[PDB]
């Protein structure tokens, strides 16, 4: 039964993500490794992310350190696993998203494919969201094929909840389409107020939050933004949630201590999600939650109480770790795409149909 | 007898070249296809080879144009010649090169394969210089193994010569292993002067060049260069000397890639019977005479005289190179390209 490594670096950036699967029957996690990022890379890379000068330049060289991280966390995975190189069939690599624009129909996922196959030795499919997006599609979320492989049960209606930067929502009804969206805000507000305020990267197991009051004014004028209303197909937001989107906000109010502002970031989150799922999937019986909020305690109990219809749970609980989803996924879509399976669901991209996604980068 | 499509821009990026291959026992061009680039996409792609403001975007919303293009001109031919899309292969994307700094070790060629395979509805294969850089190599030329397979032969010892920008060499020796590099500037000052001076794109036939008068003084001084370019390097030399016609350095100009070709060509390969001239400065008759004179020994012609119009070599190697990579088979010359060993170049976009 074939082997894959799954190769990704979220919109937190901390760190490198790398999962080795076993694609038999079922998608099986054989083992799991953490690279941090220097904090250099990831600041290189957010800077990135806005327009700037000599981008071409800059990206090329980000791509290498980048890319070099990569192609030694798989070195020491598989050294410490006594595997060798010919055991895996290919890496599937996410790359490093540095401009999402599906309204100027493109993405930019970043990350030399082919350095990656040089340094590895072994083949990488890549660069997985541009057919999407060449068939008119979001080029996002692309989970939702994976979430319905590992989840896809008739017996019950399901939400798979990925908590990252953003919040994701795959919909699996019985007797239905697959269906899923961006529901918008996950960790990346809460992550923008607490680096603005103190320098932090994150807010950690959510405890500034919970220090905090909630203002229910505050969160009322968050909740009031208009995205919230637009529905079907939708990728990490619609609009774009940053620090300048808050501080207008912030502004108009009163002035509100720092842990108030996070506390009323976590409900805005909680909330969001919430009415984005239950109005899209009222019968929904389970909540899996997968994704770094996963682990956030406060967040998960208000998901709980605002959908008292459903069991809310980590992804642990049906035997996957929420942490490595994400990355599960990418080696699942290396395998979809030498097999020609569709990586994509259209009822969730927009995309005119199904597509084989990715680009094989031998080795 | 599988057939691909090979695509890539055309010569002073005036249009994009399209052929279509047989691959059998050797290769054969079953058609050829030009498309005209916009002055718009020109001049958009032009602008993103230095460095500049917003970039990602912009690279972006050109390499959207330029699929576009390239997709447009596979289904005029595909319809030109009745054939259907399932009948090709694949295509090899050669792209659009806006940054090449084998120095920094990266190379950038835009042209989004993933929207040329959803366009075209055929397998695309792309990006093949970024492992060769990857492997420490410069990522180019990539076209001597071509060369080799196309006009390899047992008795004759030749020079595969292509006059792009730059004029690289591919030297064919019986029972030696393929050796190439560039021998100086082909086309790319003759067409930064008149672009400079009259806003022209390249001086056809080099009509212009041979209406003026070679400088000895400045032809000397160009020669002088350490490498035996471009236009801020080119008017460091002028403002040396004193004024001269315009049509005089055009001329001295075409004299510098006769020269640095014929005595670079000679020093690496004395016992050269054959020069096979291809790309666009093959079509300058000047240029042309020029190379027969100071390489009096050999026969210089185009390789239309052996059987491939000078014109679509590129294209036809770019084709090739697609088959390379779906058979597994080396791309590289790692001792043209300085690249560790052999290496499959590119990546399957598949439709
Ligand atoms: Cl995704
Ligand atoms: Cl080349």
């Amino acid at each position: 039964m074939p082997r894959y490594l799954g190769l990704m670096s979220g919109t937190s950036l901390d760190g490198m993500d790398i999962v080795l699967i076993e694609q038999g029957d079922r998608t099986t996690l054989l083992a799991s490794h953490y690279l941090p990022m220097p904090a250099g890379l990831r600041e290189d890379i957010l800077a990135l992310c806005v327009p700037g000068p000599d981008e071409i330049a800059r990206a090329a060289e980000v791509e290498q350190r980048w890319v070099a991280l990569a192609a030694q966390g798989v070195r020491e995975l598989l050294l410490q696993q006594q595997m060798s190189p010919d055991e895996v069939r290919a890496i599937g690599s996410h790359g490093q998203t540095i401009r999402h624009e599906p309204a100027r129909h493109f993405t930019v996922q970043i990350g030399n494919p082919a350095l990656l196959a040089e340094l590895t030795g072994i083949d990488v499919v890549a660069d997985f969201r541009r057919r999407d997006v060449a068939a008119g599609g979001q080029g996002a979320p692309l989970v939702p094929a994976f979430h319905q492989a590992l989840f896809g049960d008739d017996d019950t209606s399901r939400a798979v909840l990925n908590i990252g930067g953003f919040s994701n929502v795959s919909l699996l009804s019985p007797g239905k389409p697959v269906r899923g969206f961006d529901c918008g805000p996950g960790n990346v507000l809460m992550d923008a107020w607490i680096h603005h305020q103190r320098g932090e990267h994150f807010d950690r197991d959510g405890a500034w939050a919970a220090s905090g009051q909630v203002n229910h004014a505050l969160l009322a004028s968050l909740l009031a933004d208009e995205f919230f209303a637009a529905r079907g197909p939708k990728s990490t937001g619609r609009e774009r949630f940053n620090l300048p989107w808050l501080q207008e906000h912030l502004a108009r109010h009163p002035a509100l201590p720092a842990a108030d502002i996070q506390a009323t970031l976590l409900e805005l989150s909680a909330r969001s999600i919430s009415e984005s799922l239950l109005d899209a999937q009222p019968d929904c019986e389970e909540v899996l939650v997968c994704g770094g909020g996963a682990f956030n305690t406060a967040l998960m109990k208000r998901l709980a109480m605002l959908m008292p219809e459903a069991r809310v749970a980590s992804t642990d609980e049906y035997g996957i770790p929420p942490a490595w989803m994400e990355g599960m996924a990418f080696a699942w879509l290396a395998h979809r795409f030498l097999e020609r399976l569709p990586g994509n669901c259209p009822d969730v991209t927009g995309a005119l149909g199904p597509r084989t996604l990715g680009a094989l980068y031998p080795a």
